[PDB]
């Protein structure tokens, strides 16, 4: 699905290793301007072992 390849895309985004250690609001706004839902973002953060609330998601796109 198209939102399957956006999180796919998201998700090898947030393995790297130069993102990795890097703050999560400036990965939610790289995440976001890739097209990405605040829900998609949720997703791939989740996928990547790295839980993060939809509230907080949303706060920082706020
Ligand atoms: C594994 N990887 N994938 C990307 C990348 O931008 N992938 C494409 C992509 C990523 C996320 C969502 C996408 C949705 C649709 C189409 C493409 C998407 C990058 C990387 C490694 C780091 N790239 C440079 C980068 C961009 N922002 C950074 C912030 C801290 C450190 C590095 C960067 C960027």
């Amino acid at each position: 699905s198209e939102r399957e390849k956006r999180v796919s895309n998201a998700v090898e985004f947030l393995l790297d290793s130069r993102v990795r250690r890097t703050p999560t609001s400036s990965k939610v706004h790289f995440l976001k301007s890739k097209g990405l839902s605040a829900e998609e973002i949720c997703e791939a953060f989740t996928k990547v072992g790295q839980p993060k609330t939809l509230n907080e998601i949303k706060r920082i796109l706020s």
